[PDB]
């Protein structure tokens, strides 16, 4: 049951199944994975494709000749399996030179290096067929108030993204950028900490059409925010270019649990929204198999990501198809929410005595919204206590 196939557009980062389990308090518990083995194993699980940081595929500092041999092996594995590479990104956070950031490092020479390192990987990503290029500024931020002038930092961040946009347009590349927010960790506070801040920032760039967001379930939940609401706002703005699916139990360190774990009801409402809105991009899993697990548990955890999406998709479809749920939606006036408030226009509204002078405020206040009955139907469908 719930067998994933490539049509389902499930993708995984090389760094996910390949996480060796090193955390801030303990050494690695797993050996390093060959990216070629990950491609073949994920193909066998039913995945659609893989994603990568530059440094996941080419070890940092590699000569131009070593780099070519790493890329050739990888392409051969993709060619053999039919696996796609829909997205790629840059590692601007691991090497000590980025300890104060990349695009917004205080040191100018580091910022220029950050840009050259990124541009180099855009070329490779386009060669391999990526449609989306993600930026996660995990080191852009501060632990203390005086270390970063945030207005100057946002000037430098806008500068960097404007230069990347000039670069792809000057090359005629068919690739778009997606900013991935995170509120904190590894910095005390990270710039553009939520979907909202990233969306607002994009509108100040020179070519806003080239930029969207790559929201992550766990990251918005690290700020205690409602992830489906934030996705709804990104869709409403036309900016949901990509998405990271995983699980998170509340406000704490970034857990990256398998999708479905963490806030299960949020996951249901998320899948309901993505499917009813017709989101067509990849369903990308940014998760870490816990370091308790051996390599069998790694692949079990990866399989569980896809299984939980497919189950929730079935339950959300059953929910929306139920005539009793449709009746409850009308009972809660979800359909009146779709009607314009004042399509008759401002003057008509001003002259409408039924909208104020003769509005029976007490009769309107007495109407129940019937939200609890609707939510219990949603619960019954999630739990399969009905269909
Ligand atoms: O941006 C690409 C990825 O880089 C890092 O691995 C981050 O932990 C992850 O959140 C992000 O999606
Ligand atoms: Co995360
Ligand atoms: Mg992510």
């Amino acid at each position: 049951n719930y067998q994933p196939t490539p049509e389902d557009r499930f993708t995984f980062g090389l760094w996910t199944v390949g996480w060796q389990g090193r955390d801030p308090f303990g050494d690695a518990t797993r050996r390093a994975l060959d990216p070629v083995e990950s491609v073949r194993r994920l193909a066998e699980l039913g995945a659609h494709g893989v994603t990568f940081h530059d440094d996941d595929l080419i070890p940092f500092g590699s000569s131009d000749s070593e780099r070519e041999e790493h890329v050739k092996r990888f392409r051969q594995a993709l060619d053999d399996t039919g696996m796609k590479v829909p997205m790629a990104t840059t590692n601007l956070f691991t090497h000590p030179v980025f300890k104060d950031g990349g695009f917004t490092a205080n040191d100018r020479d580091v910022r220029r290096y950050a840009l050259r390192k990124t541009i180099r990987n855009i070329d490779l990503a386009v060669e391999l067929g990526a449609e989306t290029y993600v930026a996660w500024g995990g080191r852009e931020g501060a632990e203390s108030g005086g270390a970063k002038d945030v207005r100057d930092a946002l000037d430098r961040m806008k500068e960097a993204f404007d230069l990347l946009g000039e670069y792809v347009t000057s090359q005629g590349y068919d690739i778009r950028f997606a900013i991935e927010p995170k509120p904190n960790e590894p910095r005390g506070d990270i710039l553009l900490p939520t979907v909202g801040h990233a969306l607002a920032f994009i509108e100040r760039l020179e070519r806003p059409e080239l930029y969207g967001v790559n929201p992550e379930v766990g990251h918005e939940q690290m700020a205690g925010l409602n992830f489906p609401h934030g996705i709804a706002q990104a869709l409403w703005a036309g900016k949901l270019f990509h998405i990271d699916l995983n699980g998170q139990n509340g406000i704490k360190y970034d857990q990256d649990l398998r999708f479905g774990a963490g806030d299960l009801r949020a996951a249901f409402w998320l899948v309901d929204l993505l499917e009813s809105a017709g989101y067509s991009g990849p369903r990308h899993f940014d998760f870490k198999p816990p370091r308790t697990e051996d390599f069998d548990g790694v692949w079990a955890s990866a399989a569980g990501c896809m299984r939980n999406y497919l189950i929730l998709k079935e339950r959300a479809a059953a929910f929306r198809a139920d005539p009793e749920v449709q009746e409850a939606l009308r009972a809660s006036r979800l359909d009146e929410l779709a009607r314009p408030t004042a399509a008759d226009g401002l003057q008509a509204l001003l002259d409408d005595r039924s909208a104020f002078e003769e509005f029976d405020v007490d009769a309107a206040a007495a109407r129940g919204m019937a939200f609890e009955r609707l939510d219990q139907l949603a619960m019954d469908h999630l739990l399969g206590a009905r269909g």
